[PDB]
């Protein structure tokens, strides 16, 4: 039948190096790949546990390619496991990166391409805008992400930040509702939008703020439901300039129509970053 044509990888050219993670995205091993890209090279394969949804998310993740969606290079299906071929992103999840340059830190990190600690207000807003700008992507395909959230993100060399899981834990409620990041809109009337991705891209840019604090985190599942319908908002993180706060706002509007598109985030936030204000206290 027909439909997209997805590059295909032989199996003696994947040789498996060692597991980065295991989740709710199966288990990813780096590997070596020969012949992707003309000799040798680091990529992350995604080896799939348990047929039909695969081929749908292969044809999908060939269809979706930006500069800021994480790299997908095609499948191996000669015998099992099914194996999923991506780039490889040397900083891993962009939730963990966070954390790892957070205050609260335990240990120093890096790289040899990023300083250990904390960011810079102008790398943070790089963050933000280059998840963002993924976003734009989507939601001119009207692509719907039902996961936004920056343990979804993948950050590569040089701090470039690419959405890197679709979606296709403790952030989850019991199937499993990602409920901290969502919209009133959402939780209320099971209704998922391209406007309840720029709320929920208002969450990711409050974890960005915070070096990947759990929104909420003080709270229960269900209090945090409460909070959400009820319209309260995340407080502003103490890293986040008030300009900044305000874009988070905007995504938080109660009526869908009234949020800002994603263009128009994304507009401020690389305005911003460009241009990075001033901010301490
Ligand atoms: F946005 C996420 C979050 C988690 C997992 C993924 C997986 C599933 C889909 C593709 N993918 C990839 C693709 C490339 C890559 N390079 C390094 C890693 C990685 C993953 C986990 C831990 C350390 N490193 N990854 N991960 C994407």
């Amino acid at each position: 039948g027909s439909g997209i044509r997805v590059h295909h990888i032989k199996r003696r050219d994947i040789v498996l190096k060692w597991e980065l993670g295991e989740g709710a995205f199966g288990k990813v091993f780096l590997a070596e790949c020969h012949n992707l890209l003309p000799d040798k090279m680091l990529v992350a394969v995604k080896a799939l546990k348990e047929r039909q949804d695969f081929q749908r998310e292969a044809e999908l993740l060939t269809m979706l390619q930006h500069q800021h969606i994480v790299r997908f290079f095609g499948v191996c299906t000669e015998g099992r496991p099914l194996l999923m071929v991506f780039e490889y992103m040397r900083h891993g999840d962009l939730n963990r990166f966070l954390r790892s340059h957070g205050p609260d830190a335990k240990l120093l990190a890096g790289g040899e391409d990023v300083a250990p600690g904390p960011l810079g207000l102008g790398q943070l807003l790089a963050v933000a805008s280059q998840v963002a700008a993924g976003m734009v992507y989507l939601a001119g395909l009207h692509f719907v992400h039902r996961d936004l959230a920056t343990r979804n993100c993948l950050v590569g060399q040089g701090l470039v930040v690419k959405i890197g899981d679709f979606g296709m834990s403790t952030d989850y409620y019991r199937t499993m509702l990602p409920i901290r990041w969502m919209p009133p809109e959402s939780i209320l009337y099971r209704k998922f939008t391209t406007e309840s991705d720029v709320w929920s891209f208002g969450v990711v840019l409050w974890e960005i703020f915070t070096y990947g604090k759990q929104p909420w985190y003080q709270l229960s599942n269900t209090e945090a439901i409460d909070c959400i319908t009820q319209g309260r908002e995340l407080e502003r993180p103490r890293a986040c300039p008030p300009e900044v706060y305000a874009i988070m706002r905007g995504c938080w509007q109660r009526e869908p129509q009234q949020r800002h598109s994603i263009k128009d985030v994304h507009a401020r936030l690389q305005a911003l970053a460009q241009a990075p204000p001033v901010y301490l206290d």
